[PDB]
């Protein structure tokens, strides 16, 4: 190995939606030595995550125009020049949509897998930085109790699932949101949630939440907003929880869309509260010893859209905004 | 033992804002003597407060508004706050010389049945009477409640409270100073931002009404944004402070009078900005916090006596007023805390 390096790239900024256009091809040659920086490790990016926080950092923390669009995947050290890392192991952090990469390893961007007996797809999904993200926002950012109905959102996806199933394990009652049936089976059949609409099936959305849940919604975990947000207010319980991880019906577009009902967390005391993962951080060697035996026991599980190639990588990371993606997108790009 | 008591009610639900119209008057006799039943008494209520949440319960009855909640019934008179002196016995803790404050009906001569976070006994005097319906009331109880246990601020925080010259936005302002915050408020009157200015302490305010683009204000006032946010309003406002919100920014949503009065509740466009830079909106009721009523008093009741809490009100004589008093909130004819007088002391 003294290659060529194969790189996915941000031609210029996405207005609207993205698509494969805003996105080409190029081929740069990598050498494989140490090599060349200060606490930095080469590596062979073995697989990536098509992430939704992605589309905001492709507008005018926002990726630079010709040059490859970055984003969370698990490598293989091939060379290296950082202390914590031996010159042949497994990583998971921030790297370029390329083959091989060249990246100087940092606390909160970088960790190191050291459990293996588990996919080392997971750790760009489950075990990975939407697994920290279901663990924080429904274990701290909603403080659940027991007993107590649970609204979650794109439920099939990436962040969505392991929420319910979090949920489920402490006894709540859990429903679900997916866009099409083969995605709102998943959730009953392979989760158990205890209930799972399609919200793309219906016009009734306030009603269709008001018919899962007859007694009300105490937790609703946020992914998505606008039409969603607005009937889970006039829904919601008295002295529930909204934990507001994300907003995907309004990455794209350019016009945001406005929510009314407000007024009622007022009459109905809500907490309403957006996080984000990063500070949960030194809490993730606690959740991978939390997780890791549920997984291995058949308690925790996964659903994850692999793609291969990063070739089939574009055509991908727009997949995630339509929603061809079923479970996490991942796109493999070195298969060991 | 009849006594000529008047009273005031509601025509109808209301749709939109409250006119003199949706109220009318009409008066009966009460027959003076002991209230039986359970631990009642008859009172006899020399102040009566005009507060904006009545508004939520004049309207039609919807399960989102229901849990504040649930309706006047229209036709026999209007239920809110004032305070009142005991014409009779009934129960153990009320004395027929007593004087309580709570929810009694817009009526010269009510009965009520003392609840443990409804009817609240007044000690202290030393003070107005008219006190006990803003500042060691209830919308008192709101700004120490909603600004402590609520906003969890710390020493030398930015914030910004909305209507900024009422019972609340005036009195949040002041234990905002008492910890080295940077209180601004805002106000639509050209002399109420005077108030904020001068008489109550806030350090900048201003005219949303003289205010065009209201974000470019809040940008202005708060050139380093803004920590809290003290909200009697919403819409167009909770979109202007949620850009210039600082990280960790917290929320306080007490009250969105202008949502209010609309059939056709406005659109809150950038709440997405929150799961950024982790903004935490919270909805209270003070109603809830009523245990820590004994202890606010504790508080303010020392701090008032010396200087470090001023309040202004707006008295007016009569129910004949209370529906005008009460229609006046909502176009802003109350320069502080509205109360009607319905019988002196
Ligand atoms: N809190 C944090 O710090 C954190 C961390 C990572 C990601 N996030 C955010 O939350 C999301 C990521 O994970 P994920 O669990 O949502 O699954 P995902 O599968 O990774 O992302 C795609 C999903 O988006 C859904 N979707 C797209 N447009 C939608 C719309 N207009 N309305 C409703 N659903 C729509 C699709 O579900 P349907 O087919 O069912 O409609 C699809 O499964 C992103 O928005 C991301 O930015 C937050
Ligand atoms: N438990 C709770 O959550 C709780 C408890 C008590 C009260 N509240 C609510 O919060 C408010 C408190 O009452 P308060 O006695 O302190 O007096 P207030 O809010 O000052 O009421 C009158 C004020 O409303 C302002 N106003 C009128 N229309 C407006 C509009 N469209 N937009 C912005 N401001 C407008 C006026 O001033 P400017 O034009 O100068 O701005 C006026 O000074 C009420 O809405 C009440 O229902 C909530």
């Amino acid at each position: 190995m003294t290659a060529t390096n194969k790189q996915v790239i941000l031609k210029d900024y996405v207005s609207g939606f993205p698509t494969e256009s805003d996105f080409d091809f190029t081929t740069t040659t990598v050498e494989l030595r140490v090599p060349e920086g200060t606490n930095s490790v080469l590596v062979k990016n073995l697989y990536l995550s098509c992430d939704p926080y992605m589309r905001i950092r492709m507008g005018k923390q926002a990726y630079t125009p010709g040059q490859p669009i970055q984003g969370y995947g698990v490598s293989r050290i091939i060379e290296s020049g950082h202390p914590d890392y031996k010159k042949g192991d497994l990583l998971w952090g921030i790297v370029a949509w390329e083959e091989y990469s060249v990246i100087t390893p940092m606390t909160h961007a970088h960790f190191k897998i050291q459990h293996t007996d588990v996919p080392l797809s997971y750790y760009t999904g489950l075990l990975g930085m939407p697994g920290m993200t279901a663990y924080a926002g429904f274990y701290e950012v909603c403080s659940p109790k027991e007993g107590e109905t649970v609204y979650v959102s794109a439920a099939s996806g990436a962040v969505g699932q392991l929420v319910g199933q979090l949920a489920k394990m402490m006894g709540c009652y859990v429903v679900g949101s997916a866009g099409s049936k083969e995605k709102v089976d998943l959730l009953k059949t392979k989760f158990g949630f205890d209930d799972a609409f399609n919200y793309k099936e219906e016009s009734d959305l306030t009603a269709a939440l008001k018919r899962c849940f007859p007694n009300g919604i105490d937790i609703y975990f946020e992914n998505v907003g606008g039409k969603m947000l607005d009937a889970v207010l006039v829904n919601m319980n008295m002295h529930g929880r909204i934990a507001v991880c994300g907003m995907i019906s309004q990455y794209n577009l350019e016009n945001q869309e406005g929510v009314h009902n407000l007024s009622n967390i007022i009459y109905k005391r809500n907490r309403i509260q957006g996080f984000v993962v990063s500070d949960f951080y030194d809490k993730y060697s606690k959740f991978l010893e939390f997780v890791l035996p549920h997984i291995r026991e058949g308690k925790i599980t996964y659903v994850e859209d692999v793609a291969d190639g990063l070739e089939k990588a574009p055509e991908a990371l727009v997949g995630l905004f339509h929603g061809k993606n079923v479970g996490k997108q991942v796109v493999v790009v070195a298969r060991e």
